[PDB]
RNA sequence: GGAGCUGUAAGUAAGCUAUGAUCCAGAGAUUUCCGAAUGGGGGAACCCAAUAUCUUUUAUAGGAUAUUACUUUUCAGUGAAUACAUAGCUGAUUAGAGGUAGACGCAGAGAACUGAAACAUCUUAGUACCUGCAGGAAGAGAAAGAAAAUUCGAUUCCCUGAGUAGCGGCGAGCGAAACGGGAAGAGCCCAAACCAACAAGCUUGUUGGGGUUGUAGGACUCCGAUAUGGUAGUCUGUUAGUAUAGUUGAAGGAUUUGGAAAAUUCCGCUAAAGAGGGUGAAAGCCCCGUAGACGAAAUGCUGACAACACCUAGGAGGAUCCUGAGUACGGCGGAACACGAGAAAUUCCGUCGGAAUCCGCGGGGACCAUCCCGCAAGGCUAAAUACUCCCUAGUGACCGAUAGUGAACCAGUACCGUGAGGGAAAGGUGAAAAGCACCCCGGAAGGGGAGUGAAAUAGAUCCUGAAACCGUGUGCCUACAACAAGUCAAAGCUCGUUAAUGAGUGAUGGCGUGCCUUUUGUAGAAUGAACCGGCGAGUUACGAUUGCAUGCGAGGUUAAGUC
RNA sequence: GGUAGCGGAGAAAUUCCAAACGAACUUGGAGAUAGCUGGUUCUCUCCGAAAUAGCUUUAGGGCUAGCCUCGGAAUUGAGAA
RNA sequence: GGUGUAGUGGUAGGAGAGCGUUCUAAGGGCGUUGAAGGUCGAUCGUGAGGACGGCUGGAGCGCUUAGAAGUGAGAAUGCCGGUAUGAGUAGCGAAAGACAGGUGAGAAUCCUGUCCACCGUAUGACUAAGGUUUCCUGGGGAAGGCUCGUCCGCCCAGGGUUAGUCGGGACCUAAGCCGAGGCCGAUAGGCGUAGGCGAUGGACAACAGGUUGAUAUUCCUGUACCAGUUGUUUUUGUUUGA
RNA sequence: CUUCUAGUGAGAAAACAACUGCCCGUACCGUAAACCGACACAGGUAGUCGAGGAGAGUAUCCUAAGGUGAGCGAGCGAACU
RNA sequence: UGAAAUUUUAGUACCUGUGAAGAUGCAGGUUACCCGCGACAGGACGGAAAGACCCCAUGGAGCUUUACUGUAGUUUGAUAU
């Protein structure tokens, strides 16, 4: 996928769209991604999972990934991705700004 | 290729990964046992060996490795009746077995139902089935031809000839070929004569050279040339390309509704990319892609180049020699030719008889003569053609879960049968499990709250949720009535609609024997339906003919095929 | 263990051959053939029969004619009462 | 378009004109401000049929023109599915159970006890075949059990089959079967010699007791036997040679 | 298996000590609810043992060892079968 | 605890008559308050089996013979070996 683990990126549909964080898990099988404080879900888990209530636990629930756009580190805007090959080394370039990673 | 990964498949547990994992492609290694199965056996996936080497034990037992089936080819050694020998036996060597792709090809053998309105000739049909052999194609193929326009010049396939010529209990039916137009195109090798070498027993076998034909050719004898061209040869190299992974690849923000925007509105932007797919609803500009550009370490495949290899001669004379024998052909009996013995050619098989050979031979649909065409009894040969089990990329006025493959799902499964064999049913929560913590009744199941969700009457028998069928509540009617159950008339009561000279129910009165099929005639005591739902029957191809329509009109029109 | 369907076996009954044997079972030819029975799905408008003759291995089938329907041509109008 | 005249039952069947369904093309549209579909309504047309509104539903679908058909079901003792009727009816599959206690949410049906009763050339004890885990232990009551079930030959989880001597193989053969060469035959193959396979037969060394929840001539105890190896000792033969 | 020689032979035999001896089956039901009958089915299923009194007896009745009370019951005590 | 055959929908009387000629359903008259339970079997030409008897089909199959046409075998001759 274009966007990767530790990636801050910003949501562009949803009910979380404007939000940004930072990539917590990514499922390139499944197209998918988990952001931080991002699409989070009340579960209602029993107290078999070490927890001795159980409880309604509150955990980020993973978005499609053409649902984020990877934020600008240099401008802090969120842009689209080209690659190109800098030094012998391919890597991500905002289209935006021209910046790496 | 660059960040996650240890499948479906969660869960725990333990781990791997920028020292580049998982993943993708090429190559390679390992690949238990059964299975042609092949050391022997055997009720497949098991059992028991011999030989040689190694290994465990003090040693026997035990373990590992290698070889050991049958037949064919070749060689060698041994070796009977029997003397020589052969046969047998031993060893080595060589190449076969079996399966498929339910397809396509060739051949052996080869039905019946059916049609003929019966049936035997005939037709179904040389089809179905069985068997052998194959190849990527096969088969055919280089004239003892087609013709008689005078010519053509291997074969195959297509259009046409043509439903014609013909065949046929002259019935039912079967049914050509040549000419013409096209796809593709390619020609070559022996036997023989003759010469040389070799061995034996002047010829007689092997090898080599020579020769490959019908306007006759070759040998042979003279001359002159030792070239000119070609190939349907090679794991020979070089090169180019291509197949099998990949890389890159433009352009949008807000606004309104909404859980969610791609939808609405407003302004923009890209296009060699507005194919398509996904994304919380319908996206050219969010993602994967698309147009375009680029890319191969390794192995295949193709084409070119070279290399090697292999074919390649002209003219003149005939005196003689050669030019495919148990063959051609004939009788008899069958069969294939559209042609069923018919006047019957031509071709093939079985049996018997049985030629000529260049002044020769065969054919031109009995046969003879003339003329014309060709030269059998030897072999090989690419392309055009046939088919798709498979792999890749796509396409559809093709199906959308009773459809479409039997099988969208762990299907040739469950199940049935001794066996061959027969053969199902079964898709959909939600955008996301956020799959209902906690509480209450209950032993649980299952519910009621409380929560998640936009929605829980989306709660896993989960999208929608019809009808039959069942049940609850009630507005009206019903216990003196004989009812194909309705319809026409109608009091009463109840209710207020697509606002209509309304709706529901209905005491009571009149009339009135279902639907379908099949019948002269059916309420029929003739037939069929238990009910509901789904599925379920004049279609397509090629021809004939008529109507209607269009174009052209004494003209009309192309078929195959090429782009 | 042997005998297998154009067959086997039968102290013989058409008796048995995997719960139906005057010719087993399965698959295929195959969607056998059926002058026979059953079924054949929407609507309205115009018109509207026949159950007869002849022949038929023909009689509950078929063919031609007769009767119906649609279109067309033409007439010194030929039809009906 | 108007007036007039006439006509307008109908099976087989002929002609004509239309409705509706799926899909294709073009145009023009409609949809999370709710499509299709479902359901209700007292709506429109001459007919097949068409709208409109409420509710349900949650993502596709009309309209006009033309085109193509797997295009319309009520019947085929049609096929598949679902559900009725008979009907809370037949049946619940040879026979003896009773009570007390226990367990349990729950007991005629499970456990224990007592009495009673049944089989006893069997309904007892061994075993071959066959079945293939049904065996034991601990849980469970969804489904199966013709009732019930706390229970089971059911479900869940673990566990269980110990051989020189028993049966079979490393032993033998009968019938039958296979079959090197071979004989025969359109193909395929048929038959068959040597040689093998093949028991239901022949040959062959261990028995008593004990032990576990489940195995026992298998494990253990005791005492044996059969085949063989190494070693020690004592014998005796070394090629007129045991 | 026992003999006979043919062949083969330098080592054999006895006692004792120690040691070796492979593969498959082994559960369970088995005149049945576990097999064949679609069923937890009044049927079928080879062989062995199969006691006592009376008795010829494995007949018969009642019992031993041992096993079992049958997988719907409670009432009532009509017709009819 | 829990089926089945059957089943066009049924608010499912009698007599006489009528009718495809043997009516619960049609005509006339008569009888009959509504719903059941236990019994019987006259009818629903009751259910079950597309009658086997009879006829028909230019159907099938098995069998017979001095039906027709073939044919395996058997035999005889010519001919090849
Ligand atoms: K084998
Ligand atoms: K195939
Ligand atoms: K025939
Ligand atoms: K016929
Ligand atoms: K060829
Ligand atoms: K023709
Ligand atoms: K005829
Ligand atoms: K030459
Ligand atoms: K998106
Ligand atoms: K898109
Ligand atoms: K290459
Ligand atoms: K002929
Ligand atoms: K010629
Ligand atoms: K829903
Ligand atoms: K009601
Ligand atoms: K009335
Ligand atoms: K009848
Ligand atoms: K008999
Ligand atoms: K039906
Ligand atoms: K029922
Ligand atoms: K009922
Ligand atoms: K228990
Ligand atoms: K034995
Ligand atoms: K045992
Ligand atoms: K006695
Ligand atoms: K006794
Ligand atoms: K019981
Ligand atoms: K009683
Ligand atoms: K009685
Ligand atoms: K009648
Ligand atoms: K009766
Ligand atoms: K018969
Ligand atoms: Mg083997
Ligand atoms: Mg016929
Ligand atoms: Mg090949
Ligand atoms: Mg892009
Ligand atoms: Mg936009
Ligand atoms: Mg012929
Ligand atoms: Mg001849
Ligand atoms: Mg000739
Ligand atoms: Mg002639
Ligand atoms: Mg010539
Ligand atoms: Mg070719
Ligand atoms: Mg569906
Ligand atoms: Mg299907
Ligand atoms: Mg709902
Ligand atoms: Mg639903
Ligand atoms: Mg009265
Ligand atoms: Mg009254
Ligand atoms: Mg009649
Ligand atoms: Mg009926
Ligand atoms: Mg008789
Ligand atoms: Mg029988
Ligand atoms: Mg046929
Ligand atoms: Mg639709
Ligand atoms: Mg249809
Ligand atoms: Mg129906
Ligand atoms: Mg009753
Ligand atoms: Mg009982
Ligand atoms: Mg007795
Ligand atoms: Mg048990
Ligand atoms: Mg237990
Ligand atoms: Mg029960
Ligand atoms: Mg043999
Ligand atoms: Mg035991
Ligand atoms: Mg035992
Ligand atoms: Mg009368
Ligand atoms: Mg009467
Ligand atoms: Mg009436
Ligand atoms: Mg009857
Ligand atoms: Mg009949």
């Amino acid at each position: 996928m274009f966007v990767k683990k530790g990636d801050k990126v910003k949501v562009i549909t949803g009910k979380d769209k404007n939000k940004e964080g930072v990539v917590l898990a990514a499922f390139p099988k499944q197209d998918k991604v988990i952001v931080e404080g991002v699409n989070v879900v009340k579960k209602h888990q029993k107290p078999n999972q070490a927890a001795p209530q159980g409880g309604i636990l509150e955990v980020e629930a993973p978005i499609h990934v053409s649902n984020v756009m990877v934020i600008d580190p240099s401008n802090g805007e969120a842009t689209k991705v080209a690659f190109k090959e800098v030094d012998g080394k391919k890597v991500r370039v905002s289209k935006k700004t021209g910046e790496v990673l």
